[PDB]
Parts: structure tokens; sequence; C-alpha cells
């Protein structure tokens, strides 16, 4: 089968966590 | 219904993002050594 | 030397593209 | 529309995300 370096999962998750915090802040804004 | 709409789309975006994060977390338990 | 199935990275990529489409939509809904 | 421009910030986020994934998918290993 075909494989890629797993370290990339780490990076992606980290960023998505931020992009997630951003959205929550964004919606909490308009809610305020 | 202008802010409602924006707000609704943001909630959907946030759902999709959470879904992707759960997919990644599941992937993170199928790592293989080579 | 640790790996994951390459298909799993493709799946992520498609979801990221969907996120992008939805994000460009909001931005366009202000336009 | 600091919101709009707050979204632009995020959409650029995904772009990086996607770009970095694309580069890694040029380095796939077959077993």
């Amino acid at each position: 089968s075909y494989y890629i370096d797993a370290d990339l999962l780490r990076e992606i998750k980290q960023h998505l966590k931020q992009q997630q915090e951003g959205l929550s802040h964004l919606i909490s804004i308009i809610k305020d």
C-alpha cells in the first residue's frame, strides 16, 4: 500500500484547532 | 434574516471542521512503523 | 519512519477543499 | 467586516494547510 510521513497529521491538527478557535470567536462576536 | 444566515453558515463550517478533526484523531491511532 | 495510509491524506485534502468553498461563500455573502 | 477579513485570515490558513499537504503527497512511499 501507499504511505506518507505521519508527522503531517500533527501539523494539520494543530492548525485546525486554531482555525476552530477562530470560528468560535467569530460566531461569539455576532452573538454579542 | 441577514445575521441569522451568516451565523447559520458559520455553525455549519464549525461542524465540518469538527468532523475533520475527529477524522484526524481517528487516523492518529493507525500509524505504521516501517 | 512512521507513516499513515496515503489515502487518509487524500480524504483530509478533500475536506479542506470543502471548508475552503464554504469559507469563500460567507465572504461572498457579504459582497 | 473585520469578520469578512477575519474569514480571509482563515481561508489563507487552509491554503497553507493545503499547500503543505500537496508537497508531502509528492513524497509517497510504496510498500
